[PDB]
């Protein structure tokens, strides 16, 4: 099955100028790693270029990058369509789609699960997560956490299934 995972600040904002528009929340990164470890991850080229080299390729995961153009990094698998991205995952229990905006828009109609981090921050953005709440998603997990010394905004992890 196909799953999307995303951090959304207020009004579904997920990015600004190819970066996330809040300071790093290490607890959200630890949630991301927990949920994506040992699964293939599919990402657009802008998202691959936004991950610091210190954690690239994402370890313990098969990294699959969408680009219409030839690949520029032999360390990961490059693919030129959605169908090619899915094929490279192989027969596994769950495929994780990790962004960005144009990638999420294409995969949301195919997904049976969403892993969302809701961040209590009103920030400016140029990229939003697609409208999902109107469809037939039901929440099956949620967990709120207050801001602390290592995370400067409060956040709420959520899993929804179709
Ligand atoms: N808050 C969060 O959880 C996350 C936020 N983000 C943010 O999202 C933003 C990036 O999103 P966005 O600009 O939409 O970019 P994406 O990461 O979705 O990358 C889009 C690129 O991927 C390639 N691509 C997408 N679809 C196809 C396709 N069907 N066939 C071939 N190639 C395809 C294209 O590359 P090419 O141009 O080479 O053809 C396209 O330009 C950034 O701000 C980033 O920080 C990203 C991930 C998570
Ligand atoms: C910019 N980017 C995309 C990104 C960031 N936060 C997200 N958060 C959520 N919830 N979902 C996403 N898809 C998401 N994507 C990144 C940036 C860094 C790392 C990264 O360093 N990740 C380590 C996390 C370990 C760590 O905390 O350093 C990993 O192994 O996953 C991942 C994604
Ligand atoms: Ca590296």
């Amino acid at each position: 099955m196909i799953s999307l995972i995303a951090a959304l600040a207020v009004d579904r904002v997920i990015g600004m100028e190819n970066a996330m528009p809040w300071p790093p929340l290490p607890a959200d990164l630890a949630w991301f790693k927990r949920n994506t470890l040992n699964k293939p991850v599919i990402m657009g080229r802008h998202t691959w270029e936004s991950i610091p080299e210190k954690n690239r390729p994402l370890p313990g995961r098969k990294n699959i990058i969408l680009s219409s153009q030839p690949g520029t990094d032999d360390r990961v698998t490059w693919v030129k369509s959605v169908d090619e991205a899915i094929a490279a995952c192989g027969d596994v229990p769950e495929i994780m789609v990790i962004g960005g905006g144009r990638v999420y828009e294409q995969f949301l109609p195919k997904a049976q699960k969403l892993y969302l981090t809701h961040i209590d921050a009103e920030v400016e953005g140029d990229t939003h997560f697609p409208d999902y709440e109107p469809d037939d998603w039901e929440s099956v997990f949620s967990e709120f956490h207050d801001a602390d010394a290592q995370n400067s905004h409060s956040y709420c992890f959520e899993i929804l299934e179709r």
